[PDB]
């Protein structure tokens, strides 16, 4: 304060690289004016003493583009790992301004302070921003929460829809569902705007355009299946009844047409969906675009069947067959739509990455390492000159063993060994290590995995039907986003409109006499 | 017995014949026609034939022949194969661990439903 | 303290900073720079390193008689050595171990099978 | 502890130049005619305010 009195500039930058490092542990970023350091080094003493300074600039802006509400944001953290200090800065500083001209700033990325906590995933200011109801007369323009009515327990409320919803361009709610880079997203979803507008997105439109996706591609694998088994299984029988390329005036040759346009539709529309989003990390991949990409490669090769056909090559009966297989397999994409299925969805997921391929991996490098030992311990069948052992090949010895596992078979020990007992020393050896011991534990390690994704398997599942809901928006016209709008505009202040979102609540506890109502009758007029 | 039922069988049961007859049409339609040898070439002739071999598979019944008629032997393995994994190392073991989920709960509130 | 497996004495040793003007010669951990919440810190690296005989980390390894080897390898010091030691020449020699024991593998099997 | 293992025997192992080549930390000049050969490790802490006595340098940079 001494230095203040005497000149010192408050308005100086810090622009060294050792105040804009490029790592973590190399510096510290702050904001790079002597407002931002005593923010975040939590001195509220020297915040309003600067602030009473009719000097000071407080809506500068550094080279970032940040100001003073980016840089809090930037800093925030847990509640275990700092305090919420900075949630308490944020709050006396715009409080302090008065106006809603820090919040509506750009930086040099584009980015408000709202869309900035949504894009670095910082849970805990997102949550007071979206839910900031300030009581206080003068200032009550400042707040995005209000309410509506009360009377007893019962009361009624008003959330603000600005840049929250998807009419605009990089929502809250648009940046949230399509962020690979943090990984709290099904936490950020449970917050009490972006909860309720989720489930009426799913009442008006998202549903019943999810029972239309069903119908098509059900009937697309019931034709696909069909004219897939009966065929003209003949030699003199040459030609297939896909595509048609003999008129014999066939009644419902249609479905022979409908997989040609449907398969076109879908390999188009998948293309670009894999084009645009495009991941170079490979749990992203596996986390968001599986049934992407499988969809497409079942289009690819009923469209490859059709055209490796005409250039006869006798090849195409081995794409169909992959083609039904997989086709059945992707109905199970279609779980989402019910809780109880689509938690189910979640389970095999987590198991097989976890459980399943370590398995397979100890299962491989015993059956091929026994399969080699027994197989070379069998001499020459030359002297029955057929059917002495079946472990005389490496191929042989392969298929023996695994018809062991599934327990298929007979268990024949009078081979053609060199050694009888050394044959037998070796294949007890293998019952041991796989099914008392690989297929005993692999029980046991999936009963810890169940145990802990069963209390984020409901997290999860919403996180993946939202993703559904924002695509099925983006392709329906302009004129039938205007009819399927949520909201309603209401008068909060002097000229002021804002597209509200209303949600009723009961509270036992917290007993108060109201006021800063907007309405006196409380009742749902008209 | 009458929260496993509701809980666990009854989605066991929906995901595991989808897989059944998704892979049994699959196994069906690649079998050639059984005239060379007149009778006993294949057991995979028909999708009756097919469904019936991909159920004595599960329980452990019978015999296991590759020598079929197929068209394609090394794809036919190779469909044969990824339905055991997904049936006998998959479906019917995440079933047993997640019946050890059911018993822990209700455990608690057996003897209050009983009474 | 190594030797005999006492984690709680040898936490206070390894990690000992003296704020004290006097004695401060008698640390172990020094603040190299700060500003606000980051830091820099300095360990001693006098007798814990494997550059002589009888190393805290050596002890610590090779010591059959205690049972608490795997919690004192987790103490701050301990743990950047061993990391350290892994990035600049431990992975690279442990690659070479796989590759000479896999092509010995191999040219066992080929020529026993192959007779 | 069975990784460590495997680190403390392939250094046994390695000739003796190539254990200078392969040194960890630096010398520090820790006090008066004092040099110890240190470790560095970075810190971030956000509960714990305090003015800051007893630094080493005061320019709080990666110096070169
Ligand atoms: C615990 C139980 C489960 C264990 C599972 C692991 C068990 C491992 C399997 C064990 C048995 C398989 C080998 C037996 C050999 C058969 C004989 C044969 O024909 O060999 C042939 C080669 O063999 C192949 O090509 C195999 C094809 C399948 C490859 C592996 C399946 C991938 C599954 C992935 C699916 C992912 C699922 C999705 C997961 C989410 C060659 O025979 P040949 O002598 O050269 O004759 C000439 C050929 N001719 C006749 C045409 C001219
Ligand atoms: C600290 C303890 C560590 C381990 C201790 C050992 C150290 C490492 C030693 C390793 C092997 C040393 C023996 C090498 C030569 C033997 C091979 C041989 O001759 O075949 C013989 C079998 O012999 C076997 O089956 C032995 C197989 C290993 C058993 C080792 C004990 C494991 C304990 C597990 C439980 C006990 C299992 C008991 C065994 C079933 C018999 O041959 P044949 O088929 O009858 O042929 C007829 C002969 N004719 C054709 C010429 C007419
Ligand atoms: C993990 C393991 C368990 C999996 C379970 C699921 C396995 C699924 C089953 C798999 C195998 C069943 C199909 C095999 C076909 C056999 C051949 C056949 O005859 O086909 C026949 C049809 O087939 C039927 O009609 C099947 C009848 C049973 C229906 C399903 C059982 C309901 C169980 C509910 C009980 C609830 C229990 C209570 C729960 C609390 C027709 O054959 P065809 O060619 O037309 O020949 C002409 C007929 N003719 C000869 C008379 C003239
Ligand atoms: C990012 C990664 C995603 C997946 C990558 C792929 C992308 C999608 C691609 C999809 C399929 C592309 C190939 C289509 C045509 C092949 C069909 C064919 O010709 O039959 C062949 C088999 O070929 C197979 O078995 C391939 C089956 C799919 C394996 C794909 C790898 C899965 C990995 C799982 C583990 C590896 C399994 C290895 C395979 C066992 C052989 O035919 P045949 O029976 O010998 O007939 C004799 C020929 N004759 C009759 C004319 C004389
Ligand atoms: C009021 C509520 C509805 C209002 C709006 C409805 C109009 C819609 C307006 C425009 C939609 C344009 C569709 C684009 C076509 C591309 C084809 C395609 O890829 O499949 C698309 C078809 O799924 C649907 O979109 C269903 C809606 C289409 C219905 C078209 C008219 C109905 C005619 C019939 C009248 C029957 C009458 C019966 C009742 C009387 C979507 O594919 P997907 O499944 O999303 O992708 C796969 C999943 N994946 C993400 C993993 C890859
Ligand atoms: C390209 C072919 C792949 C299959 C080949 C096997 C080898 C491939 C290599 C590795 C195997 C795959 C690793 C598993 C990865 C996660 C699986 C999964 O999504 O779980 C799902 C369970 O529903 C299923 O998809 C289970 C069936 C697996 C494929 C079965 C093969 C079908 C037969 C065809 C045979 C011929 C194949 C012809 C072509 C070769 C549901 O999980 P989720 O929670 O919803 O997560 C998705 C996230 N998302 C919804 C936002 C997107
Ligand atoms: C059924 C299985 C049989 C065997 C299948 C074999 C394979 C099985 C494979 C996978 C298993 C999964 C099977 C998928 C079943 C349907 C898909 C689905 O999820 O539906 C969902 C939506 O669907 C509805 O809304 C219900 C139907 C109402 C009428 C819709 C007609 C649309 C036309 C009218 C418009 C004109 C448009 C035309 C002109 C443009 C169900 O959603 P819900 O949860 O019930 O909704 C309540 C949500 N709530 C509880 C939160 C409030
Ligand atoms: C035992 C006495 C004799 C048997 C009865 C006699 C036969 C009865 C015939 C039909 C009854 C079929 C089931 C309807 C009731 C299910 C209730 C349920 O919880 O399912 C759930 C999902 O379950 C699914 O729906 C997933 C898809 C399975 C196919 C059934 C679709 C129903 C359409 C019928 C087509 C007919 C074809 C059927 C062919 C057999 C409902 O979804 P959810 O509610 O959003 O999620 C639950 C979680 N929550 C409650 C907290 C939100
Ligand atoms: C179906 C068969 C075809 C597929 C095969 C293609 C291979 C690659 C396919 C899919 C990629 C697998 C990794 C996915 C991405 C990482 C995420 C993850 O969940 O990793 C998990 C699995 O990671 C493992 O440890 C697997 C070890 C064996 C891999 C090879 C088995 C091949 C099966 C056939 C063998 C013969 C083939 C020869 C192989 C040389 C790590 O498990 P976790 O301990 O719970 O860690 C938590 C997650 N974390 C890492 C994010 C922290
Ligand atoms: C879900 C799964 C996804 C991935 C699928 C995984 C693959 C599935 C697993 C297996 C499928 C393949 C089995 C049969 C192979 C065909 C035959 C062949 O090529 O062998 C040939 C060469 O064989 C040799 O030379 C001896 C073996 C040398 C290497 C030793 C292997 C041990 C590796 C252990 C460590 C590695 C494992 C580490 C962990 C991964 C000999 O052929 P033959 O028997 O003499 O045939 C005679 C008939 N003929 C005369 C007509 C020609
Ligand atoms: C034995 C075979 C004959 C019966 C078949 C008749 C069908 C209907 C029969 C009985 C009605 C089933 C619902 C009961 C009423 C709801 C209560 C409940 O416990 O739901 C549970 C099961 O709900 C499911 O999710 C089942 C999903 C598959 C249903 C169809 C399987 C048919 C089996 C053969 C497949 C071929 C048939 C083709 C099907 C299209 C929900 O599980 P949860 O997660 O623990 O939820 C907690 C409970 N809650 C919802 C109250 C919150
Ligand atoms: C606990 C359980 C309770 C409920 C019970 C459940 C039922 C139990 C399950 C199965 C029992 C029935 C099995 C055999 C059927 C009898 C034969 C038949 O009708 O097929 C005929 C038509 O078949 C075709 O046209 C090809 C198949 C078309 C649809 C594809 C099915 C995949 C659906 C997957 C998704 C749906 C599943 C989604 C999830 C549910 C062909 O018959 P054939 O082989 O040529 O016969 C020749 C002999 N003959 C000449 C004398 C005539
Ligand atoms: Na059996
Ligand atoms: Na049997
Ligand atoms: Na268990």
């Amino acid at each position: 304060a001494v230095l203040i009195a005497a000149g010192a500039d408050v308005n100086a930058h810090a622009k060294g690289v050792f105040f804009n490092p490029k790592y973590q542990h190399e510096g510290f970023y702050f904001g790079e004016t002597p407002l931002a350091l005593a923010a975040c080094t939590n001195q509220p003493e020297i915040v309003q003493l600067l602030m009473e300074n009719e000097q000071t600039d407080i809506t500068s802006q550094d080279s970032r583009g940040n100001n003073i509400l980016h840089a809090l944001v930037t800093v925030a953290e847990d509640f275990k790992t700092q305090n919420d200090f900075v949630k308490r800065m944020y709050d006396m500083i715009l409080l302090r301004s008065g106006n809603w001209e820090l919040e509506t700033m750009r930086n040099n990325d584009g980015l408000t302070p709202l869309q900035l906590a949504a894009k670095m995933g910082k849970a805990e200011i997102l949550k007071y921003i979206l839910s900031r109801e300030i009581k206080e007369k003068p200032l009550r323009s400042l707040s995005r929460k209000f309410t509506d009515w009360a009377y007893g327990p019962v009361s009624s409320s008003l959330y603000d829809l600005t840049n929250v919803d998807t009419t605009t361009d990089n929502s809250v709610l648009e940046i949230i569902v399509y962020n690979t880079n943090i990984d709290n997203r099904h936490e950020m979803l449970t917050l009490e705007p972006l909860h309720t507008l989720l489930h009426t997105k799913w009442k008006k439109f998202a549903k019943y355009m999810f029972f239309l996706s069903f119908c098509f591609y059900f009937f697309y694998n019931i034709t696909l299946t069909l004219v897939s088994y009966y065929r003209p299984r003949e030699d003199e029988d040459l030609p297939h009844p896909l595509a048609l390329t003999h008129k014999m005036s066939w009644l419902q040759l249609l479905g022979r047409m409908f997989v040609l346009i449907w398969a076109t539709c879908i390999s188009v529309k998948e293309g670009i969906a894999i084009f645009l989003l495009r991941p170079s990390d490979l749990q992203s991949i596996l986390s968001d675009a599986w049934f992407h990409f499988v969809f497409f490669v079942q289009a690819v090769l009923v469209i490859l069947s059709v055209f490796l056909y005409l250039f006869a090559y006798k090849e195409y009966l081995a794409c169909l067959v992959l083609a039904m297989a997989l086709g059945w397999a992707n109905m199970l994409y279609y779980t989402r739509g019910f809780q109880s299925m689509g938690m189910y969805s979640v389970m095999i997921q987590k198991v097989i990455l976890h459980d399943v391929l370590k398995f397979l991996f100890v299962y491989i490098l015993f059956l091929l390492g026994f399969g080699v030992a027994l197989a070379s311990l069998i001499e020459k069948c030359s002297k029955d000159k057929k059917d002495c052992s079946s472990y005389g090949s490496f191929s042989d010895a392969v298929l023996e063993l695994f018809k062991l596992t599934i327990g298929l078979g007979d268990l024949n020990i009078q081979q053609n060994s060199t050694y009888p007992i050394l044959f037998l020393f070796l294949l007890i050896t293998y019952v041991i290590l796989t099914f008392v011991l690989l297929l005993n534990m692999l029980i046991a390690l999936m009963g810890e995995t169940v145990e802990n994704v069963s209390k984020e398997s409901e997290r999860i599942w919403r996180l993946q039907r939202a993703r559904t809901i924002l695509e099925f928006e983006k392709m329906l016209p302009e004129w039938l986003r205007s009819r399927f709008r949520m909201g309603e505009l209401c008068k909060v202040a002097d000229e002021d409109f804002r597209l509200c979102l209303r949600i009723n609540e009961v509270k036992w506890t917290e007993w108060k006499t109201h006021v800063s109502f907007l309405n006196e009758d409380p009742g749902p007029i008209r």
